[PDB]
């Protein structure tokens, strides 16, 4: 119970929770493991969209984005808006899902761009009340990040509770990626925990190598988050849903 997530790149990025916390386990937090000492503790999310919203006057930005009927607060926190001695923390760009303990994003090296080795994806939340239906529909809206934090991609998934299946296509422009699609995105039917395969259109053409893996979150499954991972990591994609 706690903190759950994935990191397409743990040698980068690590997931975790907040030391210290009031609620143990549940403030998602963030380790560049790429950095050493003291650059590699784990910060939560929360603490940095305090940075995106300290730095704004240095390129810096914290918006609440709407998507249809839902808000997705987006933090940009490239390296060149911070100062010299935050260089070894890299660039960042994360959501969260409204104001639920789900968090999704994309990380990369200081003088690297998202096309780059580095570019990494990562979701981070709190399980502690996650249930999951057994049978039904839901449809989620879903905002995704992929190296940008002006242009987000978006589209609605559809959970197939009683079947076990998640379904549906992110578009976008001014990112890498125009479309993602799930490809067989499974999970056993009342449990959390979904993966399958992607394919991605975009500046570079169709990458049907996509692997996603993410979890729905919260009591009835009120959220979703994942990672989509290509062998064309300029296409690495992070997104996080709400239940209509």
């Amino acid at each position: 119970s706690g903190i759950d997530g994935i990191s397409s790149n743990e040698s980068n990025i690590k997931i975790g929770a907040a030391a210290n916390a009031s609620h143990p386990g549940g403030v998602a937090a963030v380790s560049v493991q790429a950095a050493g000492a003291p650059y590699n503790a784990f910060t939560g999310f929360s603490s940095l969209k305090g940075l995106a919203q300290a730095f704004a006057a240095q390129g810096t930005s914290n918006t609440n984005v709407t998507v249809g009927s839902k808000t997705f607060n987006i933090s940009h926190i490239p390296v060149s808006a911070m100062p010299p001695s935050h260089s070894a923390l890299g660039n960042f760009n994360f959501g969260q899902v409204g104001t639920q303990e789900v968090y999704f994003g994309e990380w990369w090296k200081a003088g690297d761009t998202p096309a780059s080795a580095s570019h990494t994806v990562y979701y981070a939340g709190d399980n502690t009340n996650t249930t999951v239906p057994t049978a039904g529909t839901a449809t989620y809206t879903v905002a995704g990040i992929n190296g940008s934090g002006s242009n987000l991609l978006s589209g609605t998934f559809t959970a197939n509770y009683g079947a076990g299946t998640l379904e549906g296509t992110l578009t976008g422009t001014g990112t890498a990626v125009s479309s993602l699609s799930l490809d067989g995105v499974a999970f056993n039917p009342g449990t959390a925990a979904f993966a399958g395969l992607a394919t991605a259109n975009g500046t570079a053409g169709i990458d049907n190598s996509g692997v996603v893996q993410g979890q729905f979150f919260g009591a009835n499954a009120s959220a979703l988050a994942g990672i989509a991972q290509f062998d064309n990591v300029s296409y690495n994609t992070a997104f996080g849903g709400a239940k209509n």
